[PDB]
């Protein structure tokens, strides 16, 4: 109701728990190549960061705030209320990029993902509202520092996630072009993107049939059903149908390209 850091502690609970959940989800997942048709944006790319699940990155942060909201008072007097600023600010930086992706690049809504953000959104709004240097503008800057320092790392670490496209990719793309080799799949599907990852620069050459232009759970485009496509990144290469992400390695086998 008024001036209370316990309100942080609570929101850190919910943050922690939800975050712990999706961690246990991605960790227990039974992996797949096709994605015929819990959530898709949730097990997109990005959801895995630096080794650990992004949920886990979320975890470290969320219980990291919980502890500081609760651990005080000797051992760390001066340091806890700003350390509690630096972590929440850094979470806000990360929230914004996730939110960005969600809205802008993935274009799909994820209700676990929105929750997490709303939670952090709140984690700031409360953390903002302490006595806070008789309201200094040192925040304004301090925030802009930490926010921006994070968005160079986060955006950095995500762009360094995708590996430099294989040497094979260039030829295998322009070959599949020749021998009619076609990839049927949905733009939304994490794996139709997974396959598109492996080719990279080269993918612009690869014969691609988009199957579901208008989102998930809406009629699959006509070209696809006529070729009997039932899952999402299937390959029709010379009468033979490969149902699932294949390596550049294995597509070169299936397509006659000498590896
Ligand atoms: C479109 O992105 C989406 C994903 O998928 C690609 C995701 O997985 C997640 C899954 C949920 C999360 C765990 C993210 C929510 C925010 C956090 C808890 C991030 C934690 C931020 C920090 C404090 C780490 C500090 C960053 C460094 C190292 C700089 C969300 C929300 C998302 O919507
Ligand atoms: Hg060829
Ligand atoms: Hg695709």
């Amino acid at each position: 109701q008024r001036h209370s850091r316990l309100i942080l502690a609570i929101l850190a609970g919910l943050g922690s728990l939800l975050t712990a959940y999706l961690t246990y989800t991605k960790l227990t997942e039974q992996p797949a190549a096709f994605c015929t048709g819990s959530d898709l944006v949730l097990s997109s790319r990005w959801a895995e960061f630096l080794g650990i699940p992004t949920a886990a990155v979320g975890l470290l942060g969320f219980l990291g705030v919980l502890a500081l909201a609760v651990l005080p008072l000797p051992l760390v007097k001066r340091w806890r209320w700003p350390a509690l600023f630096g972590l929440v600010s850094a979470m806000t930086a990360f929230e914004m990029y996730m939110l960005y992706l969600m809205v802008a690049v993935l274009r799909q809504f994820c209700m676990y993902c929105t929750t997490a953000i709303i939670l952090v959104a709140g984690l700031g709004l409360v953390t903002v509202l302490g006595h806070r240097w008789l309201d200094g503008g040192k925040l304004a800057f301090s925030y802009i520092l930490v926010a921006f320092l994070t968005l160079v790392t986060t955006i950095g670490v995500y762009a360094n996630q995708v590996p430099p496209p294989s040497p094979l990719a260039v030829g295998l793309a322009a070959h599949l072009r020749q021998i009619g080799g076609t990839m049927y799949g949905a733009y939304w599907c994490p794996h139709c993107q997974d396959q598109k990852e492996l080719f990279g620069a080269a993918f612009d050459q690869v014969p691609y049939v988009e199957c579901s232009p208008n989102g998930p759970g809406t009629p699959q485009a006509q070209e696809c059903t006529e070729a009997g496509i039932t899952s999402y990144p299937t390959w029709i290469i010379n009468g033979r149908t490969y149902t699932g992400v294949r390596s550049l390695e294995a597509l070169a086998v299936a397509s006659g390209y000498p590896l």
